[PDB]
């Protein structure tokens, strides 16, 4: 895969999310940059349309695993970069325990020199008295390991993992993620051996920013081979 060669230096990133949660419509734009050599993402996300109906942390997984650092001894397991530049479709179902679900479909590809993540998100069956619609979740994020499995018969990869969102009242809201990734192109991609991505995410605020937003710093490292 020459896909890998596109990630040697700093890559500009555009994220666009069109969202509908319980019929509440909203749009989010993200800009920043990824440096896959260090597994490093720096992004700023801004609500551009509507009022944000869900907590920022619940959108982190939805808002570019091609920026993961794969150690040299695992480069042949890096599906995300091998699909580039044509990209991959990333699909999820996210089950929020005892609450609603997100269905997401994204296209991650180069549009010129920019790595672009274009997402449609539909959320339904969220409770007005719940951790998501009642904005009860802490503005914070935990380190998570993501288990990546080849799905040979579907020419892609399958990803299961549970996000633990801390609530201010001292409970945890579980977010059970079911992920599939499939190339857009016809050219060869790497089907990996089983492995995981260790993801550290830091959420912050821009003190000069008046719009609803989220600043995100992430380090992602592949492991387990």
């Amino acid at each position: 895969s020459k896909g890998e060669e596109l990630f040697t230096g700093v890559v500009p990133i555009l994220v666009e999310l069109d969202g509908d949660v319980n019929g509440h419509k909203f749009s989010v734009s993200g800009e920043g940059e990824g440096d896959a050599t260090y597994g490093k993402l720096t992004l700023k996300f801004i609500l551009t349309t509507g009022k944000l109906p869900v907590p920022w942390p619940t959108l982190v997984t939805t808002l570019v695993q091609c920026f993961s650092r794969y150690p040299d001894h695992m480069k042949q397991h890096d599906f995300f970069k091998s699909a580039m530049p044509e990209g991959y479709v990333q699909e999820r179902t996210i089950f929020f325990k005892d609450d609603g679900n997100y269905k997401t479909r994204a296209e991650v590809k180069f549009e010129g020199d920019t790595l672009v993540n274009r997402i449609e998100l539909k959320g339904i069956d969220f409770k007005e008295d719940g951790n998501i619609l009642g904005h009860k979740l802490e503005y914070n994020y935990n380190c998570h390991n993501v288990y990546i499995m080849a799905d040979k018969q579907k020419n892609g990869i399958k990803v299961n993992f549970k996000i633990r969102h801390n609530i201010e009242d001292g409970s945890v809201q579980l977010a059970d993620h079911y992920q599939q990734n499939t190339p857009i192109g016809d050219g060869p991609v790497l089907l990996p051996d089983n492995h995981y991505l260790s993801t550290q995410s830091a959420l912050s605020k821009d003190p000069n920013e008046k719009r609803d937003h989220m600043v995100l710093l992430e380090f992602v490292t592949a492991a387990g081979i």
